[PDB]
């Protein structure tokens, strides 16, 4: 089971200058509970904008795909294809635009945090993987943040 979790602005954006464009803790908790003792697979930059605290994120096995010969990234594992990052049979990719394309053809479930801030597109964005019609979802009810945001989450999956 290979799942794919991502928080989007409502408009698909998810990464803007190499950082998330908002602060949401509730989500960054979220996250946690879903990933916490499984196997997480992200791509060279999102490791690289993991806080240095939680680099490797603690409780996961840190995987980190990245096409550099000795990429370095301590307490992860670093491969350089998909087929290498996705073999363990619970795992999560968690970033970032391209490795969110790069799986999701693997994926059988999608774990989405929809944030509800206007935030159109610009050029050089990460940009959430676009799901068609073979995936079933179940929409959560709108929360609001401390930070002010209104957020829900929703479930996706496929067999
Ligand atoms: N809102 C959210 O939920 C999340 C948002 N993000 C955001 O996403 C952005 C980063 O996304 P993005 O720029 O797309 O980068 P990625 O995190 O997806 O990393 C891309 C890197 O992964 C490696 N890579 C990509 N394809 C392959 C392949 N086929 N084989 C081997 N290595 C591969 C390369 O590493 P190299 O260059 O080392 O070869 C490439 O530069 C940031 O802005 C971040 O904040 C990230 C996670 C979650
Ligand atoms: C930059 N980044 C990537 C990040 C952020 N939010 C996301 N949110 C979702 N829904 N999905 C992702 N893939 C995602 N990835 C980060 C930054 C911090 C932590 C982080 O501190 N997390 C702690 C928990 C912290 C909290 O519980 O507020 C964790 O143990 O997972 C996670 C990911």
């Amino acid at each position: 089971m290979v799942g794919l979790i991502w928080a989007q602005a409502t408009s698909g954006v998810i990464g803007r200058g190499g950082d998330i464009p908002w602060r949401l803790p509730e989500d960054q908790a979220h996250f946690r509970e879903i990933t916490m003792g499984h196997t997480i697979v992200m791509g060279r930059r999102t490791w690289d904008s993991l806080p240095a605290k939680v680099r490797p994120l603690p409780g996961r096995r840190n995987v980190v795909l990245s096409r550099q010969a000795d990429f370095m990234a301590s307490g992860a594992e670093v491969v350089g294809s998909l087929e290498e990052a996705l073999t363990s049979p619970e795992t999560w990719v968690i970033g970032g635009g391209q490795v969110y394309a790069l799986a999701l053809p693997y994926a059988t479930r999608c774990e989405v945090t929809e944030v509800d801030i206007g935030l159109p597109r610009e050029a050089g964005d990460a940009l959430a993987p676009v799901l068609d019609e073979t995936w079933r979802g179940e929409t959560g009810e709108w929360r609001f943040s401390r930070s002010g945001l209104r957020y829900r989450l929703y479930s996706y999956h496929r067999s």
